[PDB]
């Protein structure tokens, strides 16, 4: 049977199958996942009140992005359970097409419109010093689109074609850290001016964003971080993308909210 | 095989039928379109005691136009998943019968309801001169009307009856010019009176208005625009028709809805 | 094949059944239907503080009949796709029983709750002169019901027996003129003590009520409008039915609610 | 065709079969009966503040009732629909086992949470005389409780073991008179110190209580109120028990509701 | 026929299969849980403005509990209906394996984000003197983790390896202890400094605490609470198992949030 320009997962799910764990284990870290994102968009709304009227859209950007994120992350959490289907003689979970092949497409295209609201509600808690609050936004804006889109191109090839898998992967790194380095002048900029409190935050983002933000990558290469017919080339290798992604949703939108919120508090008078 | 009065994605599902990559991106791209809708809906609501009263009724209306846009543009994403069902022999996804013929109509209804709306709540933040409200307002609700009406008809023989495609779609062309002349006249008006950063915005509303609103007829013809049995007369065409689809609707919906809060605020006092 | 007492929908479907336009359409228009009354419950909503306290109770009202409205005309259209199945050798959507007999019997319960409610919120905008509120209210009620009722009744036989659908016809019509007659009244008491501004808006919701409530029975009768094997007693009927619903079901609630709301703010100081 | 401890529903589902007017009547019934609930729901909500900070506690316990009221009977409606697939050949709907078979427990566990909810919301709005808050309380929620499980037990005998069915139905009238009892003394007690408008209301509540809450019991006999092999051991008491349940729900719970709310009102300063 | 790691419901739904009570009465108390858990929501979100504002966070926690569990415990009742089909012939419910393996995985992931902010909400009503808010923290989030992590890991092996099963039940256990600890410290600093009415509540918060926690680690073994081969190795089993984790849910979340609700009354100014 050929599957053409689809993810790993159809390939292990189509030859060797799923186990019991395997196929729960990635069916409950995704639905833990939509369940997550709404718990935060209620907390982002309640707790608008908290901070002065400068900082509230910070807590508006949030939630819009809790949003999206519950609905894409819901539909990819049903494009699982649909795509396999339990084998009763071998006990196994095998690839069901008639439920269509399983595409990290739907959290793809949910980063497209977070990453832009992610680095732009930053900008509404701190204050930039020598930097252009237009010039830092279209820079983030712009390679934040660039990064998502050659990301989305190569994930389709990471088994049909290895090549251009590294080569999209490879120059969406590129505007990867040049996203780090903007993030980073608007981190030292923001802690100019602001309470020893106030700093230590931003010091905490710093660290929560560039760690949260280095596991996609991590998750886009996870098939073959122990090389072809490695280890992570199995089941364990889904579980651990599909964990990754998780942890890293989580930590990128949820907890990077939250921080920015406390911040916002900090300076709130 | 009979399919009578369809839209061409049927006719290419049916006959080359669609690779992994033009069905994934196909839902992805229809997916984001709701997805968008749900997370405007949020920041209008949360956004409204941003303006002066009077400008108000904007944001209600750019709330209204969400919603709707939102529940339309949804069932148009399962009408894609339902309507395709992947064949295993060969790897491609053909018309599943049992899940209905795929139609854009869902979306020219979405129109139907949304221009009236979208044409009246600027209305609502600029002031005419020479221009009188009800005039205004009758004449873009008559002839956006006539322009949805007469195009929802001729879609449907965008493929069983070329010739009526293409005289519906000019029909729907003339009263599309005069909605363009209309609105032209309303942004020069706007911009009397109020301050030279109102401007620069009508400006930019304007520009915005122009081509997302252009890109639908385009939308119209996007299987026909390279010539019958052209490049675009394929897989890629349906992809490249729902892309511009998707790009449309956030611009003339969102993204307007935006510029015109950002102009009630620079108004506001 | 054996239906029984069912609408004569089903037996257009199981006989000749349904082009893609005559099923798209009337998938679309119930679509754009419920669609319409999530847009509205959210703009009653969102004006609640735009009148005095006093009127405010039309708004709740309002809302209410948008909520059930939603939930019975979204249950209505995931009915009719669900009760007709494409059949690929002839290309036309035939009766498909496993998803059941397409009925109108939701509409009719939709009526059942809404009618009562339209009714009685006028009384909260309008002030009466010699009739008194409680009995105005208990002949809307009463009449209201007996008219629902009856008519639910008569529908189930439109096809299986013709006298008993016109004699249930015609005994609801008799409590349907008593509305007329009551309302007709209110709307007269109502313009006595009030500016020339609120008399003009009240003779426009007495039209709307006059022509959008006449509907209904119109779409009763649409099958035999031009005599039984008419041209109505095709699909061209049921799209005419379906459409006719639409139409009235929004003017009879969203619009007649928005001109409510319009008059209240005139009355409003 | 061996059923075991299953409702009356299934056994004439899976022998007679249900007529058109049978089943889609059932469908709409049970439809009207969760749409209420959201009306309801949206109405106790909008209203909260037009009464007494003291009082809007009664306000909030209809909501939590209406939530819940809601998300079960959809759940019974749905039940429903499932169970039961139509036959062309004799053209009845008949029990369709792979849908599960229909259980009125979904409305059981419906009540054991409203019960103790609706009779203590009463206790926000009156004022008790010589009977102690807390007892009244202990009194409501532990009958009410057993009055509910009992019930719950017997209705799964209600074909399987008609002996234990009355035995069960039995044990818990003992409850529901008890209940009755305490409610009269609040009444009592509660008219005693109010305004005779207020007084007015109360009465009105007693007979509303009365009535509605009777009508439970009543359909839990339904299926043998004109005794074994009678006129309502048919689809006519399937309709006839489903309609009574809608009722008697409607009354219970939303118009029982408005009429606190009412008093309320009457009582606030 | 291979179930591998499977949960013990499937086991008993595969040999011997469920009763109509049996799983009636399991989707009866799932439908009853997710239901109680939104009438929460609707609770803490409507009675926020009754406590001062520096207790408020406690509300805001309670709402963030409910939404998740709402989503995760939905989820796992729909697990249920999908994982069992009824068996004509025998009539008893079987394990449908297209409907995937039933695992109680859901209802875990859902502990992981609550546990969590179940214990961080009590450190925003009681006032702590010894010791440090952010150690007692740092405390309850690491042993919690540990013990949701270590008991989920060893519920797949409820039935293929026992040995595990207990190990890591052992294990989880372990923790289990030293948040009871922490927890029992927090109650009696809590109990210091306020008045008689509010160490009343802290000491109905600990007994609450204490029963409803250890209901989950009784769930646990709840198939071998009778042995092997024992009256709980049963259909009976699977009814009590699912029966106690619902009282466990409604007490440790719903009730125990309505207490320290009631606590911040009794504090509030
Ligand atoms: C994170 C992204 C990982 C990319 C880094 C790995 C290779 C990049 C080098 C260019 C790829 C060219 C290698 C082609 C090949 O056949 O190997
Ligand atoms: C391609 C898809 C791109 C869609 C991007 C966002 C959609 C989210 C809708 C919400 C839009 C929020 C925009 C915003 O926050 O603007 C800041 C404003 O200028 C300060 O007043
Ligand atoms: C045809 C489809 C109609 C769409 C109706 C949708 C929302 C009603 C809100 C309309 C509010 C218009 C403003 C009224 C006004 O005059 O202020
Ligand atoms: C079929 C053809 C449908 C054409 C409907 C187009 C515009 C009507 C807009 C209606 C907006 C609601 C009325 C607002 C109003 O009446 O304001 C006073
Ligand atoms: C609003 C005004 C529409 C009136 C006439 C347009 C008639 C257009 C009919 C085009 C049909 C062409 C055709 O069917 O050719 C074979
Ligand atoms: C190719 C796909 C581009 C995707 C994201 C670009 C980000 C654009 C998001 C902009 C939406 C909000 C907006 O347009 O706001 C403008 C405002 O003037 C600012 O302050
Ligand atoms: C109350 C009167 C209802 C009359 C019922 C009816 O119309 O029955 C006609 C009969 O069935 C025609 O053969
Ligand atoms: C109570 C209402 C009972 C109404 C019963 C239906 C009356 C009716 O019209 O029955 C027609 C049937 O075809 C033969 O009479
Ligand atoms: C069974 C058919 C009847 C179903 C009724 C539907 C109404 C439900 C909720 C709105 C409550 C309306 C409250 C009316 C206001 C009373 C008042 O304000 O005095
Ligand atoms: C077997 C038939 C039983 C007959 C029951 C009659 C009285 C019912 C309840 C009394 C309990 C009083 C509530 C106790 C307060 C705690
Ligand atoms: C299976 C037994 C089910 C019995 C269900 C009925 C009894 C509990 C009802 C509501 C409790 C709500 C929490 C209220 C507890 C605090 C008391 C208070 O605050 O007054
Ligand atoms: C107050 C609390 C009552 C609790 C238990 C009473 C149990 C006694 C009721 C048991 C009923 C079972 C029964 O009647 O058995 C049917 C018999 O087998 C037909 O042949
Ligand atoms: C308390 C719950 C105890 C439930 C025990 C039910 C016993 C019962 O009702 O038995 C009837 C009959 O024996 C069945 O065949
Ligand atoms: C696995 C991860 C599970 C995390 C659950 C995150 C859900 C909601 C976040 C709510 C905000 C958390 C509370 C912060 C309150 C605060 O620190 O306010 C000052
Ligand atoms: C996986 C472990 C979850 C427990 C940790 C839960 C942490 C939830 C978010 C913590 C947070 O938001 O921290 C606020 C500052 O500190
Ligand atoms: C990382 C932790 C994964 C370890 C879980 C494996 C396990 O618990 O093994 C028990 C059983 O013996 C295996 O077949
Ligand atoms: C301290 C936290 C984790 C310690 C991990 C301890 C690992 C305990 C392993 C227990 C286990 O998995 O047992 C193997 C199984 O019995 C084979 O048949
Ligand atoms: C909430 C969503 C977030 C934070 C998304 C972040 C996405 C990235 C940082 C993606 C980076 C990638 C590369 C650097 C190379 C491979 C492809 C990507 C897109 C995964
Ligand atoms: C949010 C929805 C919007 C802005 C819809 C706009 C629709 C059009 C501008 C449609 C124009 C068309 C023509 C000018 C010719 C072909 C048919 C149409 C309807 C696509
Ligand atoms: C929003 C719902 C509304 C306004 C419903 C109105 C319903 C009617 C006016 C029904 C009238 C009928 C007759 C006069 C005779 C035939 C049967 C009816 C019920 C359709
Ligand atoms: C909104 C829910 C309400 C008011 C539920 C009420 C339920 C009862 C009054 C039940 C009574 C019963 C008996 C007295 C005997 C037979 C079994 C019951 C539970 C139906
Ligand atoms: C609302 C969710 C709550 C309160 C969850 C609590 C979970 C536990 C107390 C779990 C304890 C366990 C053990 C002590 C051993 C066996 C495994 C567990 C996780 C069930
Ligand atoms: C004030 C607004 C100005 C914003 C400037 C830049 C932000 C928009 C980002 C969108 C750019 C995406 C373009 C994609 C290029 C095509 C990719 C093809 C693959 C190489
Ligand atoms: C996709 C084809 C249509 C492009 C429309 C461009 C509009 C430009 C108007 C200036
Ligand atoms: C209080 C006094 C009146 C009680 C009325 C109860 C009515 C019960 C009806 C049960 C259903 C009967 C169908 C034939
Ligand atoms: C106050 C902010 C810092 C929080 C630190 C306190 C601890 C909370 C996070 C706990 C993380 C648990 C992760 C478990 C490790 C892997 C489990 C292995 C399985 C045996
Ligand atoms: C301060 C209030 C204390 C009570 C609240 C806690 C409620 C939980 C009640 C415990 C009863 C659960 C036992 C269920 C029986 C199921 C059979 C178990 C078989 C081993
Ligand atoms: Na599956
Ligand atoms: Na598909
Ligand atoms: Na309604
Ligand atoms: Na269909
Ligand atoms: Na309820
Ligand atoms: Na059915
Ligand atoms: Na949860
Ligand atoms: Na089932």
């Amino acid at each position: 049977q050929e599957l053409g320009n689809a993810n790993f997962e159809n390939f292990i799910g189509a030859t060797e199958g799923f186990s019991e764990i395997a196929y729960q284990f990635t069916s409950h870290i995704l639905t833990l996942g939509y369940a997550v994102m709404l718990a935060g968009l209620l907390y982002f709304i309640l707790t608008i009140k908290n901070v002065d009227k400068k900082f509230q859209m910070s807590n508006i950007l949030s939630a819009v992005v809790m949003v999206s994120a519950f609905l894409l992350l819901y539909a990819q959490a049903q494009n699982w359970t649909s795509s396999f289907t339990f084998n009763e003689e071998v006990g196994r979970y095998f690839l069901d097409p008639s439920g269509d092949l399983f595409n990290n497409g739907y959290r793809y295209l949910n980063w497209l419109i977070d990453v832009p609201m992610l680095l732009f509600q930053i900008l509404f808690v701190v204050s930039l010093t020598t930097s252009k609050f237009s010039s830092v936004r279209n820079q983030f804006w712009f390679s934040g689109a660039m990064m998502i889109i050659t990301g989305y191109i190569g994930q389709f090839y990471e088994v049909s074609n290895l090549t251009a898998f590294l080569v999209w992967g490879a120059i969406s790194s590129a505007f990867f850290f040049h996203i780090l380095w903007v993030m980073k002048k608007v981190i030292n900029e923001g802690k100019e001016g602001i309470s020893p409190a106030g700093q230590k935050i931003l010091s905490n983002i710093w660290i929560l964003f560039l760690i949260s933000w280095t596991l996609y990558p991590g998750a886009y290469l996870m098939p073959y971080l122990t090389g072809v017919d490695g280890f992570l080339y199995s089941e364990d290798g889904v579980m651990a993308r599909q964990l990754v992604y998780t942890i890293a949703d989580v930590s990128s939108k949820v907890i990077y909210g939250v921080l920015l919120g406390n911040l916002a508090i900090t300076l709130s008078k």
